[PDB]
């Protein structure tokens, strides 16, 4: 109902996963960042909705599923019902978005966050209108089996800054990374 946003951590080789996991060792503050960003609602009494593919839901450890304080929606054409812990199941990105507009969640959803995987990212990226990409650039190459789609710089503008997102290069476990925000409106 508010903003449509994507959030991803990508290596310099554009990788996002490896055998059901993140291609690098776990970054606990990257994660804290991901939690803070998708969890905070710019409006009282409203909650954010997170959309993810089926493989993304199964890659999150059980202890962490469902993502707390958010409406969790899984995308699948094969599941008959939401996985255990999940709140909604949709068969496509359009229906996930049309549901937002159901008087049910009428006034319950604030921002919508696309949290993975590839398939779900590309399709949000081609979705017309206004969208923001929140990209954590992991500054090294990592052997990966899943990639993030190409960012069209003719459509996406990298922002010079954004409220609540550090602009300095971070370092954890001896790997460097930085946070970026891209905006579109076609
Ligand atoms: N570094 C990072 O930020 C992130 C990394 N990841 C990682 O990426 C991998 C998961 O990636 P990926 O393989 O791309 O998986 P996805 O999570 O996108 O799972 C794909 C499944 O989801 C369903 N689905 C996906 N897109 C759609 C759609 N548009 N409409 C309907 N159903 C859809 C389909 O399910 P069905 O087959 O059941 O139809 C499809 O098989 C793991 O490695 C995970 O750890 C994930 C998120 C962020
Ligand atoms: C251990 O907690 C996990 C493990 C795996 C896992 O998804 C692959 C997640 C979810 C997770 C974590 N950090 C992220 N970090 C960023 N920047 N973007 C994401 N989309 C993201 C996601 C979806 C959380």
């Amino acid at each position: 109902v508010g903003s449509l946003n994507c959030i991803v951590a990508v290596s310099q080789n554009m990788g996002i996963g490896k055998n059901g996991d993140f291609p690098w060792p776990p970054l606990r503050n990257e994660f804290r960042y991901f939690q803070r960003m998708t969890t905070t609602s710019s409006v009282e009494g409203k909650q954010n909705l997170v959309i993810m593919g089926k493989k993304t839901w199964f890659s999150i450890p059980e202890k962490n599923r469902p993502l707390k304080g958010r409406i969790n929606l899984v995308l699948s054409r094969e599941l008959k019902e939401p996985p255990q812990g999940a709140h909604f199941l949709s068969r496509s990105l359009d229906d996930a978005l049309k549901l937002t507009e159901q008087p049910e969640l009428a006034n319950k959803v604030d921002m919508v966050w696309i949290v993975g995987g590839s398939s779900v990212y590309k399709e949000a990226m081609n979705h017309p209108g206004h969208l923001k990409l929140f990209v954590t650039r992991i500054m090294q190459d990592f052997e990966s089996d899943t990639f993030f789609p190409e960012i069209d710089l003719e459509k996406y503008k990298l922002l010079p800054e954004y409220p609540g997102v550090l602009s300095d290069v971070q370092e954890e476990k001896g790997i460097k990374y930085k946070f970026e925000v891209y905006e579109k409106n076609d």
